[PDB]
């Protein structure tokens, strides 16, 4: 089960990938949380993607591609894999299909959450993130069981750094701007499918695995 989940800051991601990683488990790739990895542990290319981070920019694709393509060539992937935001440019889509070749592996879907832009800024302004699990809330539409408190693994929950208005609309509009050639380029191979991402959490989830079940 080779995926890649896409769609704009706050679509949902991160919420689908902990569902689908849930019951499949299959290793979830996450090239956000391998930066902020990266970054809690002051590697140069930590460092580095920090800046392009910090201003909602994307870090540039010759080091983001490098990163995912060591990742691919380990052993827990030769089954499949979730890749989750990335690809995000065609030129990374492109650097995928090839590492993908190298290695005899092919994608079976690329799922596209869909929600409106206009409601995009207020996912991400009111998230909440678990210190410890890393599974996300949002205090309007998606709240906790108590206020402060992980409902996984009783965590304390924060405020991502880049969830900042500022930089979220600098997110928004990067990544609006390489989503529409994106998707055009996974159109024309066939296995885009496109997720009604306004529905509940669980609906979203259904829907998505209905694509699943063929494992
Ligand atoms: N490939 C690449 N190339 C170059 N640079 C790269 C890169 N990948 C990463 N980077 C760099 O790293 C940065 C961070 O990237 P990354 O961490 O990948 O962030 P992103 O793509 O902006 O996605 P987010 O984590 O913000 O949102 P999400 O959709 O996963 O939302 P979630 O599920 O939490 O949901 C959002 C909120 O909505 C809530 N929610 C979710 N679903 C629902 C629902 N159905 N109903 C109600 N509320 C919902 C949640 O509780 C939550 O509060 C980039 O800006 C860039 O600088
Ligand atoms: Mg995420
Ligand atoms: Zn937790």
């Amino acid at each position: 089960m080779n995926l890649v989940l896409m769609g704009l800051p706050g679509a949902g991601k991160g919420t689908q990938a902990e569902k689908i990683v849930e019951k499949y488990g299959i290793p979830h790739i996450s090239t956000g949380d391998m930066f902020r990895a990266a970054i809690k542990e002051g590697t140069e290319l930590g460092l580095k993607a920090k800046s392009f981070m910090d201003k909602g920019e994307l870090v540039p694709d010759e080091v983001t591609i490098g990163i995912v393509r060591e990742r691919l060539s380990k052993d827990d992937c030769k089954k499949g894999f979730l890749l989750d935001g990335f690809p995000r440019t065609v030129a990374q889509a492109e650097a995928l299909d090839n590492i993908l070749k190298e290695l005899g592996k092919k994608l079976d879907y690329v799922i596209n959450i869909e929600v409106p832009k206009e409601e995009l800024m207020e996912r991400l302004t009111g998230r909440r993130i678990c210190k410890t699990c890393g599974a996300t809330y949002h205090l309007i539409f998606n709240p906790p069981k108590v206020e402060g408190v992980c409902d996984k693994c009783g965590g304390e929950l924060y405020q991502r750094a880049d969830d900042n208005e500022e930089t979220v609309a600098n997110r928004l509009d990067v990544n609006m701007k390489q989503t529409q050639p994106l998707l055009d380029f996974y159109e024309e191979k066939g296995y885009l499918r496109n997720i009604d991402g306004q529905q509940d959490i669980n609906k979203v989830f259904a829907d998505i695995d209905a694509l699943l079940g063929g494992l």
